[PDB]
């Protein structure tokens, strides 16, 4: 039975950063969790499954484009290999968060926390005991967990993303339920290395969080690729028979049966807030489901808080640890930032070509009453990219015209991904398109592209 | 006969853009260019080198990597496809810059210029004619050439570097003269497809203007990749025998003789001033041989500018891009602002991993009196890098305590040069590290390691 200032519960990106956080800040500090030391996203998540997209992306280089580079010869690949190293780089992230705990001297405790009351732990632990900790602030950092199609549950070929992602074999064909950033990352993957692959979505676009003219680029790209995308599709039933599975979908009211070896659910997450005693805290859930926070994470519950996919605000591993610190600097009193708008935040998908965004889309901001001007720029006119043999996509920023605030931006094309954070600090920070279109950019890079929007919201593009 | 509002000599990057800037403010202009347009940069330097660059790239994935990606078989690569594509993609960005002269009314004059006087240009027309033009305002933009090593003389073996980047065939080995950047990238291209490969450097670093950090790491690598840099040497003498070129360089006062097919000879660029008439019009040159300007371009008479790599300030392709928007806008009166200290430009070398950079070293500054603190962040903490396959290298920020104002960034790693208009951006606008702290970057990418360096100015790095 020890005392500490701050617990935290749950060791993924927003638990690890929010303990690390408080030991800086002076504060004795414990972390309490069963499994996953780095979550979702360093052991099953985001770290793994980027070492397996680039390993599709140059499946497909080696393949597609033999030819343009002089690349000749009989070339295989061995998706077995693929899956072996995206298990060493996942290994070695975690071997990191060990070493920042013993650095920064917080108190890891393996097991299972319930709240016993408003101050009171009790901890199951892996090792079989019971411990007892009493605390002043805590910080829920749990997560969330795969939603599942209404109706439908899980079997040996009907599976979530974490028994595909640690599957060392492949199906001969799969479905996946739901186009998002998940759902086209496993397509991505998985067609690359010779799987048949069909993606049904709900809704009529692919990415339907993305302006529409990146959802019309991205749904080129698959089926060029071969990947077959449904959309404004319902998923009715899913039958496991063993051999094969029959997905039933319903389009303009007609039935429609699927078949393929797997099917993957990826329609999305719902946080984790059953099972470790909520209720004897007295911590509030919203209506969806999350635990309800203020714009200093604080539930209403004065010393507790809640960051993460558990509070559901905007489900990506930087936002939680963006949301760990601001927790934690206002547990510990010192100078602290809110995030503010959570649109304004920036989410990538890192199929190749990538999709980044961040803001409002265009039509957003005509709805919500802006002044819009819109800038785009076709990376067919960037020299860099022809130089690296992918000139597709574009890139399209939204402003509003009274000063040229940035309102938005919308970019896909080969690694854009990088290129967010001199958008996204311009419109923390009131920077308008004047004061972007005079930062001059080194030739040739897909970051002159941006250089390029910037004198178009102005009123002058030059080099298109 | 005919007169313009504005004549612009040459058509490189510096040339076409002012150009087309002064069509946009209302200028009647004609650009005179007898050979390239597009000059240097798009016909036989930054364009088509860079598509060379791609190449080698793969071939070191391709050869060096193949096991740990799961890459088998005999896989073979043609250099002759590598330049094929390498003038399909300079053809391709060329007819760019004629849509783009025709889209803005500008007048294309196919000739050699000649200052007649202050306001008057004679002209040679490459169809054999000649033509008189008077003007208001006049653009030098004239570029530069290779500077050779005293004494020395090209001949069939001992080349420069727009010989070498149109020759088809490769030779046996070579010695390049000078370790600057484009010395450099010929090193990293020819090595990659079988060349033996040895670069003499006068100062003892390679990359003498970047960071000493950052000429230590790229030593280091090119060790590794096989090439054989030696620095503090002094190349006296080249003799081309035919079958074979005896280069002659002493180091610690000791006479060494190498040996190779082929020289290059790549120690720098001397601007163009000679030949067409720069007494005529009174402009006046520098002690080091260049056209003086003011800080919006004008040289000594009142309406003639010079920009670009023809006034030696920095002689990048988007410099010039940016030195002719001033000068246009200085034309026509309209809004324009100074680019100040040349050292804040950004730049960066294209060999893999990348180095970028901008502003002061660490030594610089404190030569310079400023109280200096410096984050250092490497790239084995980077999780997107490990994903990628290549986690070498690091970012350094130099900064100015009393408020943390940024005065330098050096980056070496996978294609981080297109990480530096987040930096630059702030150096100009004024943004310290407390604001740039806050800025949240996308998970998992290369730029996340900008962040932890942020975090270290400020006082507490989170991830390492
Ligand atoms: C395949 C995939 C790819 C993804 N790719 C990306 C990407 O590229 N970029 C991105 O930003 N996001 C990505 N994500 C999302 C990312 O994984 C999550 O947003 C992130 O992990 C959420 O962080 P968290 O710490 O809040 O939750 P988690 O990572 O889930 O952490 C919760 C932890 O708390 C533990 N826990 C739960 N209950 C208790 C309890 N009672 N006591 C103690 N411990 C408990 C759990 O065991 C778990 O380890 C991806 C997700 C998936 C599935
Ligand atoms: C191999 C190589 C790689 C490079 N890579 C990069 C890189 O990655 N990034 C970068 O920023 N820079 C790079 N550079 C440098 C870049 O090419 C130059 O900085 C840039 O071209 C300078 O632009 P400019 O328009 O001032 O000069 P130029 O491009 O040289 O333009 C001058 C033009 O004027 C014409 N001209 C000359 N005299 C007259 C006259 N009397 N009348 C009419 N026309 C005339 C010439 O024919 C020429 O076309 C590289 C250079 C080389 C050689
Ligand atoms: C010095 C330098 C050179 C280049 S550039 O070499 O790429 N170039 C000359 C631009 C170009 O090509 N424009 C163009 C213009 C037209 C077109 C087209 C392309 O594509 C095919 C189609 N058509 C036309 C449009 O109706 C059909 C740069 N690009 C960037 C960026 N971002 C910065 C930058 C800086
Ligand atoms: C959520 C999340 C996770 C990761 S992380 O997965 O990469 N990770 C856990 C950090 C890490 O590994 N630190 C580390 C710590 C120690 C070490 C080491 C590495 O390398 C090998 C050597 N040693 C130690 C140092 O003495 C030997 C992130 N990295 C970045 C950036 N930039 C942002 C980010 C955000």
């Amino acid at each position: 039975m020890t005392h500490y200032d701050v617990v935290v519960l749950g060791a993924g990106p927003g638990g690890y950063v929010a303990a690390i956080r408080a030991a800086q800040l002076g504060l004795s500090t414990a972390i309490v969790e069963p499994k996953y030391w780095g979550g979702v996203c360093l052991n099953v998540g985001c770290i793994p499954s980027k070492a397996l997209l680039r390993n599709a992306e140059l499946v497909h280089i080696f393949t597609k484009d033999a030819k343009a580079f002089g690349i000749s010869g009989e070339v295989t690949f061995d998706y077995g290999i693929a899956y072996d190293r995206s298990r060493k780089v996942a290994e070695g992230r975690v071997a990191g968060v060990h070493f920042l705990m013993k650095k920064n001297k917080i108190t890891e405790i393996h097991g299972y926390g319930t709240f016993a009351d408003a101050n009171t732990l009790l901890v199951d632990l892996n090792d079989g005991g019971t411990e007892s900790v009493t605390f002043d602030n805590a910080i829920i950092a749990t997560g969330s967990s795969t939603r599942l199609v209404p109706g439908t549950s899980l079997s040996a070929n009907v599976v979530t993303y974490e028994e595909q992602i640690l599957s060392r074999e492949l199906p001969k064909s799969i479905i996946i339920a739901g186009a998002g950033a998940i759902g086209m990352e496993f397509g991505y993957v998985l067609k690359n290395y010779g799987v048949d692959v069909t993606i049904v979505e709900f809704l009529p676009r692919a990415l339907p969080n993305e302006d529409a003219d990146v959802s019309k680029e991205i749904e080129k790209q698959f089926k060029k690729l071969g990947v077959t995308i449904l959309t404004a599709t319902k998923v009715e039933s899913i039958a496991d028979g063993g051999s094969q599975v029959t997905v039933t979908v319903t389009k303009d009211g007609v039935a429609q049966e699927l078949k393929a070896e797997k099917v993957l659910q990826a329609i999305g997450f719902a946080p984790n807030v059953e099972g470790y005693g909520l209720d004897k805290a007295g911590v509030a859930l919203t209506d969806r489901k999350a635990i309800g926070v203020d714009d200093y994470m604080r539930t209403n519950v004065g010393h507790i808080y809640a960051i993460g996919d558990v509070n559901g605000l905007l489900q990506l591993a930087h936002v939680a640890e963006a949301q760990g610190v601001v927790a934690a600097e206002t547990i510990a009193g010192a100078e602290t930032l809110t995030l503010g708008d959570h649109r304004m935040l920036p989410r990538a998908t890192f199929c190749q070509p990538n999709v980044a965004s961040f803001g409002l889309t265009e039509q957003q901001a005509r709805n919500e009453g802006y002044d819009v001007v819109v800038a785009k720029f076709p990376f067919t006119a960037n020299a860099k990219a022809h130089g690296v043999g992918d000139p597709s996509g574009f890139v399209k920023l939204v402003a509003d015209a009274k000063h040229g605030e940035l309102l938005g931006g919308h970019l896909v094309g080969h690694d854009v991904a990088e290129l967010l954070p001199e958008l996204t600090l311009a419109q923390r920070w009131d920077l308008t398109a004047s004061e972007l279109a005079r930062n001059v950019h080194t030739h040739p890079t897909m970051s002159e592209a941006l250089q390029e929007c910037f004198h178009g919201l102005v009123g002058h593009m030059i080099n298109f």
